[PDB]
């Protein structure tokens, strides 16, 4: 039950690409590699050439492909796609084994959703179906998996910072890729992987502001985002106190905003001069809270595609949100994160894999008294 040494090391990606898991789908089976994605609930795939794409689903060699004839059009901020819904057998080589009959968008048409240069062709949406598109009758991937096997109601991902990796154990923990104790905070609501941050520090100075806008309108834990989003005001109130805490050296106002990168010469980045951030999250237990730190080395990421300079190039990695807290890749990065979807909890502990240096790790700590953790919840 605890260790899962076939699906060690299924994940790849590229810096800034996101994380995929290769999986097949149809019979015989037609090899993807598919973006993991906690923030969306739909498993959607390329099923025409796109030029962008390595491979695409083509539905005329499935002899188990069925027609639900029905379509789907899903836009976002920047970006949309279209696709045609059906079901077919989908399984993960490097995962459970298993295979399902399994929701799956046919992507027919897009725009700015592909990545020129990934070695994606689809997205694995493992959040709840009150999210899915159209609407939550369309049965997420994971709901299917756990409904149709006996794999147990629960997966856990260690994302590890051209190229990136780490593993997606499905049904289980690992316990080889982390070190400590996991900590789990409460699933707020099953649609997103909605959790409540309950205090914010930067290097131990608390933010002070008042826990219902570090929540405003939610908080999230998405591998399916690269940066950790912050409410306008929450990321006001922590880039001055990041500002503050590394007045040592001075930045333009766009590298905060990421409206610009910054450069050093190789391997003279001052990590020292910038702080750590805490995210204090709710606890089990009524008043008790626990604490995960993230480096500058999660939160200020390489930028290696700078044709334009010769020099170590970095992105802020911590911008405004309107659409609450995400916790992605920068979170992430740092920690062993279970999504026990059995139990309504997210757990979280150290990382095997997470970057530092030789005076500073990320880190799971507690418990912490912490009273009113309720408040910190938008209703
Ligand atoms: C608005 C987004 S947010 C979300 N969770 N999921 C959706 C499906 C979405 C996500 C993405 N992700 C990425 O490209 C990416 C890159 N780098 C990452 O980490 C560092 F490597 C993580 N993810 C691409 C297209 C998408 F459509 C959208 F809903």
């Amino acid at each position: 039950r605890g260790s899962f040494v076939e699906m060690v090391d299924n994940l790849r990606g590229k810096s800034g690409q996101g994380y995929y898991v290769e999986m097949t789908v149809g019979s015989p089976p037609q090899t993807l590699n598919i973006l993991v994605d906690t923030g969306s609930s739909n498993f959607a795939v390329g099923a025409a050439p796109h030029p962008f794409l390595h491979r695409y689903y083509q539905r005329q060699l499935s002899s188990t492909y069925r027609d639900l004839r029905k379509g789907v059009y899903v836009p976002y901020t920047q970006g949309k796609w279209e696709g045609e819904l059906g079901t077919d057998l989908v399984s993960i080589p490097h995962g459970p084994n298993v295979t399902v009959r399994a929701n799956i968008a046919a992507i027919t048409e897009s725009d700015k959703f592909f990545i020129n240069g990934s070695n994606w062709e689809g997205i694995l949406g493992l959040a709840y179906a009150e999210i899915a598109r159209p609407d939550d009758s369309l049965e997420p991937f994971f709901d299917s998996l756990v409904k149709q096997t006996h794999v147990p109601n629960l997966f856990s991902l260690q994302l590890c910072g051209a190229s990136v990796g780490g593993s997606m154990i499905i049904g289980g923990i690992d316990h080889s890729l982390y070190t400590g104790s996991l900590w789990y905070t409460p699933i707020r609501r099953e649609w997103y992987y909605e959790v409540i941050i309950v205090r914010v520090e930067i290097n131990g100075q608390d933010l002070k502001m008042d826990c219902k806008e570090y929540n405003y309108d939610k908080s999230i834990v998405d591998s399916g985002t690269t940066n950790l989003r912050l409410p306008k005001k929450v990321f006001e109130a922590a880039v001055k106190s990041i500002k503050a805490a590394s007045s040592t050296e001075k930045f333009p106002d766009g590298f905060w905003l990421g409206e610009q990168l910054v450069c050093w010469q190789a391997g003279t980045t001052p990590w020292n001069i910038f702080p750590v951030i805490s995210l204090y999250l709710m606890g089990e237990v009524t008043n008790q809270s626990f604490r995960i730190t993230i480096l500058p080395q999660q939160y200020l990421r390489p930028v290696e595609d700078v044709a334009t300079s010769q020099d170590d190039c970095y992105k802020f990695a911590i911008s405004q949100s309107s659409t609450g807290t995400v916790m992605g890749a920068v979170i992430m990065e740092g920690f062993y994160v279970v999504f026990d979807r059995a139990r309504k909890r997210i757990g979280f502990a150290v990382s095997a894999c997470h970057v530092h240096d030789e005076f500073r790790t990320a880190a799971v700590e507690g418990p912490f008294v912490t009273l009113d953790m309720e408040d910190c919840g938008y209703n």
